[PDB]
């Protein structure tokens, strides 16, 4: 079976193969659509086929399929698992798995990038300090004074699941958030219940707007421990604006690195539960959603105020005039202190680009249009006008659940 | 399979029944979502006069009633006697005011329950047609006070007798194709644009020329008819602070009217059917003028704005778009048009899908096309998860008659 897509803008029309290869389930049927749905311990019996699928890629990829080398692998994968119900990814599959998993990515709009990803392995970390470690080396790589570089760092896989690494933070570099007595919020509100966590473990908090929180570690199913990060390896950029000299007086600031650190990847079968991953922010993400979502920094209203707009009806657009100008210092911001930063114009062209490739070389793109669409000025960017099918395929990252609601707890 | 939605910025959580009484397909799959894609007999028909009439009938407190039973029993024999029936004109309206409530690509639709209808049913010719609907427009737009209305003419019978209105909306500009290689007026109706001529319509080849009506009666040869030009109320864009925004010479219709859909009623087919709101500011300002394929007009509107056109990052498009918006907002408030902007419209939208949660255990809704097109996440429905699902009565999409018509 074919599927078209097509792009409304230009009427380019695009055949998808690749989805016939999905397996996994959507959670839509054919009577309900749940696409802006946010959300919609394994046995030897599944894991074969999961690897056997998995090195099946990986040996097409290198154009091996079927050779001598691909049968002895997929031999001794099956010896491995039925012997110690597992097995052991060669160090050449992790990084072709967390390619394709980045590859595979529905949600992400970086994608064109997914080949040129530095995987390092920390499967042979064992404790939280070494954790700590091997964190470091990924911020400073992937930080590179300015110049940033998209890494993966991937701990040991799950086992049984009483043994899982975590990173407790949600992202490695993020700023704590207060909850005042009087109902209001200091920082940032996203991150109250891993502040008080952060606070309960024993860390000091200087209960700032912009404290960048400890990392909380967790190795070999152990209690996670606090770790702070040098400060020195935390690249931060002072926001202000090229024409509004009152805006640096707001006392905005962000931090360079956009680092996931609490999903799941799967390769072949296998679970890295401890898995960061970083690139570069595509600006929308700090000026839209991180400084302009109601529940999160908020700032839409005092800045409306210092521009001094009609803010008495909505009508007025002061909330749209605002939310550009703020976006305008972002990227101003980054861009003048040379930290790698790009506009959603930018990277939904690129986007659109790397999706035809894809279905061109690859038979398809999955992509989840609710959220490859930037929060701003949607319909002026050409991913709007383009159709796109989502779908699950495998080497996959995935969300799990918080580690605080589900750890059993050592003393 | 009773299902939650969550609201992201409120936490607020609405549980989901009225799903599974949906009926139709929506193109997706458990291994696929097709959520982005924007098109995916008598022994037929009773069921389906069933269905509705069922919920019509529960509507008014008399499910289980000898009057329900009745009608059930009158519909049935006459359809097993004529193919087809008839619908009482409180079920027209029931079915239509339904088919709105049941739109979940509209926006709108907390004024479902005020929808006026025109009962057209007994027209016959395309001068007929022509009369409803300028008696519709001039209801609707109302010198401003604009009014949600539907005109249903009459139903589908053998499909050779289909009545059809050929335009996309009652009131559009035409788009003429240059020797120059591009584009006069607007570019979405070039191919309309040119049928009015191969039919025989004179164009005064401008940018902003209303169109004339098409009209197909009882599968006829559709005819030209001039909207008398007092009927169409147009709105000049100005802007509240660029006095150059003038010549830029820009104007919209105030009118949104569409026209080529197709309303389904208890298995009934209702093949011209237009019906009118109100616009919400983005429909203008962000598509109709700054699409590409459209009016394309966010280049011209940077130049009189002296922007950094440089480099993206300067956001130059997404400034000139703002302001493109507020010139609508503030024309339309100014001339005294209705008009709503997307964060009125969207927090509107919000109390509806509450009020429909929990008086109807649901609200369909089609996320891609709720959020509106510019400042997605600072209105509330961004953040407002929706499960789309179709429910009839319905409006459907339907070939364009041009294809599909034997002269
Ligand atoms: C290199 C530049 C990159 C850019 C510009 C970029 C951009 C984005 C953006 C804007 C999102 C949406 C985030 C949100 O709204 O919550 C996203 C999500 C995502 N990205 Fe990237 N990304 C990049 C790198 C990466 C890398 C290196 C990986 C993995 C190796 C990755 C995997 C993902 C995944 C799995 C998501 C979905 C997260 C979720 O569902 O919560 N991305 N990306
Ligand atoms: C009264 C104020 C109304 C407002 C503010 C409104 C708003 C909107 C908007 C913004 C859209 C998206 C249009 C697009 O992007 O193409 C839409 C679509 C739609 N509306 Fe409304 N609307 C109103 C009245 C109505 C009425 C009176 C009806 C029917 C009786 C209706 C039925 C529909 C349908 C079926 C669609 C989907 C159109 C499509 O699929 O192409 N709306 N509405
Ligand atoms: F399914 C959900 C339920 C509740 C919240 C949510 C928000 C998603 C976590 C946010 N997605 C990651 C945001 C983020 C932060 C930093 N960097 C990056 N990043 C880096 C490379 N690609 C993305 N993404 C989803
Ligand atoms: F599936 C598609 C293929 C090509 C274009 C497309 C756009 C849909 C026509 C637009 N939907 C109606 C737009 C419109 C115009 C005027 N008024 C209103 N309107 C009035 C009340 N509610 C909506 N909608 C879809
Ligand atoms: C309900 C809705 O799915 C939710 O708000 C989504 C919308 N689209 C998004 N798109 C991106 N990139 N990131 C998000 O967090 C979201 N949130
Ligand atoms: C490809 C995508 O489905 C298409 O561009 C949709 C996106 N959302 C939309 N939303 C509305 N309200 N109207 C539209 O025409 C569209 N177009
Ligand atoms: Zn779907």
């Amino acid at each position: 079976r074919f599927l078209k897509v097509k792009n409304w803008e230009t009427d380019v029309v695009l055949t998808d193969t690749l989805h016939l290869k999905s397996t996994l389930e959507t959670g839509c049927t054919e009577h309900i659509c749940m696409g802006s749905i946010m959300l919609p311990v394994r046995t030897k019996d599944q894991l074969f086929p999961l690897a056997k699928e998995f090195l099946d890629q990986y040996y097409s990829s290198i154009k091996r399929f079927g050779s001598k080398a691909h049968m002895d692998r997929l031999e001794e994968v099956n010896k491995e698992i039925e012997s110690t119900s597992t097995y052991q990814l060669k160090d050449t599959e992790l990084i072709y798995g967390a390619k394709h998993a980045w590859r595979n990515a529905s949600r992400c709009v970086g994608r064109i990038q997914w080949s040129k990803l530095q995987v390092f392995d920390a499967r042979d970390c064992t404790t939280a300090h070494g954790m700590f470690n091997y964190i470091c080396n990924h911020v400073k790589y992937a930080t590179n004074k300015g110049n940033l570089r998209s890494a993966i760092t991937i701990f040991p896989q799950r086992t049984d699941g009483k043994h899982d690494f975590r990173v407790w933070n949600s992202q490695l570099i993020r700023y704590a958030g207060y909850k005042q007595p009087d109902g209001s919020t200091l920082g940032d509100p996203a991150n109250v219940q891993f502040t008080e966590i952060c606070i309960q473990q024993g860390w000091k908090a200087p209960r700032g707007r912009f404290d960048v929180l400890p990392l909380l570690l967790q190795a070999n199913g152990n209690d996670p421990e606090l770790f702070q990060i040098p400060p020195e390896l935390v690249l931060e950029v002072p926001i202000r604006h090229p024409k509004f000299d009152w805006f640096k007086d707001l006392g905005l600031k962000w931090y360079g690195l956009p680092a996931v650190s609490n999903m799941l990847l799967e390769i072949g079968g296998l679970e890295f539960s401890a898995c960061p991953f970083s690139g570069w922010y595509m600006g929308t993400e700090i000026g839209v959603r991180d400084y302009c979502d109601n529940s999160r920094y908020n700032i839409l209203e005092e800045v409306a105020k210092k521009m001094d707009l009609d803010m008495r009806k909505t009508s007025s657009l002061w909330k749209d005039q605002a939310l550009v100008e703020i976006n305008i210092a972002v990227l101003y911001s980054f861009q003048s202190d040379k930290v790698t930063i790009v506009d959603h114009h930018s990277a939904t062209e690129s986007f659109i680009k790397h999706m035809e490739n894809e279905y061109r070389c690859r038979g398809g793109c999955p992509a989840d249009w609710v959220w490859i669409v930037p929060p701003m000025s949607g319909s002026i960017t050409p991913v709007f006008h383009q159709e796109m099918l989502n779908y699950r395929l495998t080497p996959s990252f995935e969300y799990q659940p918080d580690p605080w609601n589900t750890h059993v707890w050592k003393g």
